[PDB]
């Protein structure tokens, strides 16, 4: 009967974050389910309050979850957020690990916008992946949310817009599977890299699997990833997916991406395929 002070009662583990796990909770006074993250106050480097600050800076942004509470309670730092629906990875598995082109396109629009909004707030995410996108609940079930800012970093000063310096010899942050080529080469991550990863995420959804899945280990993925040309990776799928990747890989370190161009590629393709813009995803068809 584990209780976060007076207000919340803890439940089962529902998730795994970059720093610590996510538990199902109840707000007793409200009669309402929530998602709860805990950090031991003794933790060597504490980021829970740091990560909450980012969320609250982002608040009001479309597809950004809302923080109900952040603070210290007993021997824990606590973050409580609004409860959201399943991740895209979860839903991928329920859809036999293949999304229809319509679903991938509907996702890509929203996912590109999420990344664009975070960039507008002077942050890069650095762990763009299917697990870090979640569907909303009820009336927001059609909305893709972005979560987990634990690896997120500020890429430019807010007032001056001074961009962070180019560096090399960096250790990889994020999942190797969706990491950009430059990230595998130890380059400092920037806006291009969030977008490049999103490209691998979309192709993952088209294919069911990437050529560098299921093969020392990090050098082996990097190799296969650098050995596989974009045309090879995207063969049998609309050229837009290769065009997206080639554009992202063209971008220099401090370049601003053209988010409208990339959205438009997929919007035009959507039109040519004749799909209804009805937000009816594959999982709604189940
Ligand atoms: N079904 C559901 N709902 C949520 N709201 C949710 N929230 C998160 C999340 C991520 C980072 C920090 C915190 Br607090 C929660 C998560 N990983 N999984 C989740 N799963
Ligand atoms: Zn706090």
């Amino acid at each position: 009967e584990l209780r976060v002070g007076n207000r919340y009662r803890l439940g089962r583990k529902i998730g795994s974050g970059s720093f610590g796990d996510i538990y199902l909770g109840t707000d007793i006074a409200a009669g309402e389910e929530v998602a709860i993250k805990l950090e031991c106050v003794k933790t060597k480097h504490p980021q829970l309050h740091i990560e909450s600050k980012i969320y609250k800076m982002m608040q009001g942004g479309v597809g950004i979850p809302t923080i109900r509470w952040c603070g210290a309670e007993g021997d824990y730092n606590v973050m409580v957020m609004e409860l959201l629906g399943p991740s895209l990875e979860d839903l991928f598995n329920f859809c036999s690990r293949k999304f229809s082109l319509k679903t991938v396109l509907l996702l890509a629009d929203q996912m590109i916008s999420r990344i664009e909004y975070i960039h507008s707030k002077n942050f890069i995410h650095r762990d763009v992946k299917p697990d870090n996108f979640l569907m909303g609940l009820g009336k927001k079930g059609n909305l893709v949310y972005i979560i987990d800012f634990g690896l997120a970093k500020k890429y430019r000063d807010a007032r001056t817009h001074q961009h962070i310096p180019y560096r090399e010899n960096k250790n990889l942050t994020g999942t190797a599977r969706y990491a950009s080529i430059n990230t595998h080469l130890g380059i400092e991550q920037s806006r291009r890299d969030d977008l490049e990863s999103l490209g691998y995420v979309l192709m993952y959804f088209n294919l069911g699997s990437l050529p560098w899945q299921g093969l020392q280990k990090y050098e082996r993925i990097s190799e296969k990833k650098m050995s596989t040309p974009i045309e090879v990776l995207c063969k049998g799928y609309p050229s837009e997916f290769a065009t997206y990747l080639n554009f992202c890989r063209s971008l220099r370190f401090d370049d601003k991406p053209d988010y409208s161009y990339l959205r438009q590629l997929f919007r035009n393709l959507f039109h040519r395929q004749g799909f209804s813009y009805d937000y009816v995803f594959d999982w709604n068809m189940l």
